[PDB]
């Protein structure tokens, strides 16, 4: 029997978006759907005589759309695409003796990070909050970004605007004034709709970055002027937010302080990489504080992180 997924390798979905991945088999019957995730491997689910069975936690989240009404289209769709789902997924068509396979890397492009302009609490409308996400290389998030963000382990208990013009905040351990709607349940709060002229933070959404962020240093350091002087010394300028959250997303350690565009600096931390300067092997992290965002005076001394 012969298997196909006609689509180049490298396919590309943005967060929070849907996935279909065309299988098509030949047989002269049992579909298997897995996907290898750096080390682990997850059996997403198996079809046969009609019936398809699907793991637990992909419970209305992957389906086989074809099938059974067209038998031999294995096409795969997954909904609700989080940062996770990236990996190389396979199909597998299995019929007696024989069996045949074929893999399709995904790769879930973009990334959701929280924007306040200055160290005040709730200061943008929905205009200027999407005027901030556009100011930080991004969009403003939709909710099912967030969602799928939430779903990946971010956490933060500040209220911000979304596309919707809704008002949310994703949260996995309930705290003392972050309940919410949720009650002391995991979730992503909600206001619902509100109105175009309420001030919250904002959730931004970093799709792509063609050029690359770095650090620029000097023996003293730079003040905030300094800092944006170097940077377009070396015919760069001072990298976003949403241009830094990418570079750290795609593995760079942006973990160290560094002037950012807007005055400001983050300290990006996660459960995978909670350290900076360096690694602790013999420790495995379960639970780590929100990220961290100081708004430092112009005259302070840290590095510049230049984008090019
Ligand atoms: C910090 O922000 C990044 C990007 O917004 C996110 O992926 C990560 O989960 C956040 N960390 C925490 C602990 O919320
Ligand atoms: C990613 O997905 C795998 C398989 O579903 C799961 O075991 C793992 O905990 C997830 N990790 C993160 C960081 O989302
Ligand atoms: C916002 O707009 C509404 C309706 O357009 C108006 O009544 C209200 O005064 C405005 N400001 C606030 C803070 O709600």
């Amino acid at each position: 029997l012969s298997v196909s997924i006609p689509q180049p390798s490298p396919l590309r979905v943005l967060l929070g978006t849907s996935l279909t991945i065309p299988c098509y088999f030949i047989d002269p019957p049992r579909i298997k759907w897995s996907r290898v995730s750096k080390e682990k491997e997850v059996v997403l689910l198996v079809a046969t005589e009609g019936r398809v069975r699907v793991n637990s936690a992909y419970q209305d989240k992957v389906s086989l759309p074809n099938y059974p009404a067209i038998p031999s289209d294995a096409t795969l769709e997954v909904q609700s695409l989080r940062s996770n789902d990236s990996g190389v997924y396979r199909c597998e068509v299995m019929h007696g003796i024989e069996d045949s396979e074929a893999t399709l890397e995904v790769v879930v492009k973009g990334i959701v990070f929280h924007y306040r302009a200055i160290s005040t609490r709730y200061t943008l409308d929905f205009d200027r909050a999407q005027r901030a996400c556009l100011q930080n290389s991004a969009i403003i998030a939709t909710p099912e970004q967030l969602q799928a963000a939430y779903e990946d382990g971010f956490h933060q208990c500040d209220a911000g605007w979304l596309a919707d013009q809704t008002v949310r905040y994703p949260i996995h351990t309930p705290r003392e004034g972050c309940y919410g709607d949720k009650d002391e349940f995991p979730g992503v709060r909600t206001y619902g709709i509100r109105d175009t002229n309420e001030t919250y933070d904002v959730y931004c959404f970093a799709e792509e970055m063609e050029g690359e962020v770095f650090y620029a240093t000097s023996p003293e350091k730079f003040t905030f002027q300094e800092a944006a002087n170097e940077c377009r010394r070396l015919g760069a300028r001072l990298a976003t937010t949403g241009q830094l959250y990418l570079a750290w997303q795609a593995g760079m350690d942006m973990c160290s302080a560094g002037w950012l565009a807007d005055r400001s600096v983050r300290y990006p931390i996660s459960k995978a990489r909670p350290n900076c300067g360096g690694n602790l092997l013999g420790v495995r992290t379960v639970y780590v504080h929100a990220n961290q965002t100081g708004y430092p005076d112009p005259s302070s001394r840290y590095d510049a992180i230049c984008y090019t």
